[PDB]
């Protein structure tokens, strides 16, 4: 991609390199599309890892992970901009008008993506980075995607990240999405965590949650990580539970 292809309108935010700008990209076909624009800062040591993340995000492609557009390569990453923005902000404004077939399918589509992900790890699945695409799709955030109160009691207790920690996060952020954006744990200290996940006790069934998907949540909040389900099985199951949610609905 050529510079001049992509023109900056305004600042987005603080990306963890440097600032990421609202932009619009031109085709060499001459059509026009809305753009985040990754840059890293000129203080940047990691400048490194900044390109080698946007290798693996330009190699990734799914329909529920956000789209690497190109690469400019001052080193600029062309994202693909979703204007409605973060999922947890969405859920809050619109938790009136929101129904639980939806909140199933944003847990279904994040579910395939992980999926995905395990045929690499995804070190942040929360609402805060999970970006709306539509009001029927959303997109994991690149943010995070790679080879404390979202986290594995293995994760804590013994500095261990494997998939099965990953499918204890993901049921974290289910969680948050039935729960319409709250915060996991949100009555507790950090210090607090693991003694409580020791106990047995667990994140509590969000008014909203079919009892189904509570039950599915507890599985993959199962202490010892080999019992948890897998993304494969998760699919499936979430596949039946919206299923399921939209007879029920119409
Ligand atoms: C902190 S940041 O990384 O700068 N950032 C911007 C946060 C702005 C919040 C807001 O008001 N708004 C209102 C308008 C808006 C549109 C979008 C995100 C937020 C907001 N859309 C968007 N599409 C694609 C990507 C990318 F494809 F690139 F992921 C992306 N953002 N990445 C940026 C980002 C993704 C997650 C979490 N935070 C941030």
């Amino acid at each position: 991609i050529a510079r001049e292809d992509v023109v900056l309108n305004r600042i987005l935010g603080e990306g963890f390199f440097g600032e990421v700008y609202e932009g619009v990209y031109t085709n060499h076909k001459g059509e026009k599309i809305n753009v985040a624009v990754k840059t890293c800062k000129k203080d940047c040591t990691n400048k490194e890892k900044f390109m080698s993340e946007a290798v693996i995000m330009k190699n990734l492609d799914h329909p529920h992970i956000v789209k690497l557009i190109g690469i400019i390569e001052p080193t600029w990453i062309i994202m693909e901009l979703y204007p409605y923005g973060e999922l947890g902000h969405y859920l809050e404004r619109n938790k009136n008008s929101l129904k639980v077939l939806t909140l199933v399918l944003y847990s279904l589509q994040i579910c395939k993506a992980m999926a995905y992900l395990e045929s690499c790890v995804h070190r942040d699945i929360a609402v805060r980075n999970i970006l709306v695409a539509s009001p029927e799709c959303v997109k994991l955030g690149d943010f995070g995607l790679s080879r404390i109160k979202w986290m594995s009691p293995e994760s804590i207790n013994f500095r261990r990240f494997t998939t099965a920690s990953d499918v204890w996060m993901f049921a974290v952020c289910m969680w948050e999405i039935l729960s319409f954006g709250k915060q996991p744990f949100f009555w507790l200290e950090n210090k607090d965590v693991i003694g409580v996940l020791e106990k047995g006790d667990r994140l509590p069934k969000p008014d909203l949650c079919p009892p189904v998907l509570y039950t599915l949540m507890t599985r993959c909040w199962d202490y010892d990580p080999s019992d948890r389900p897998r993304f494969t099985e998760l699919v499936c199951s979430l596949s039946d539970v919206y299923q399921m949610e939209k007879d029920i609905a119409m």
